[PDB]
C-alpha cells in the first residue's frame, strides 16, 4: 500500500509482495464493509 503517499521504496527482495498479500488479506474485510455502504 501507500506507505505514505504512494512514496518510493522497494522495501526488500520480495518479502515486500509478502507484506502486501496480508494487508490485502486483512484488507478484505473493511473492502467489503465499503461496497456494502458506510451508512448500509
Amino acid at each position: 500500500d501507500a506507505e505514505f503517499r504512494h512514496d518510493s521504496g522497494y522495501e526488500v527482495h520480495h518479502q515486500k509482495l509478502v507484506f502486501f498479500a496480508e494487508d490485502v488479506g486483512s484488507n478484505k474485510g473493511a473492502i467489503i464493509g465499503l461496497m456494502v455502504g458506510g451508512v448500509v
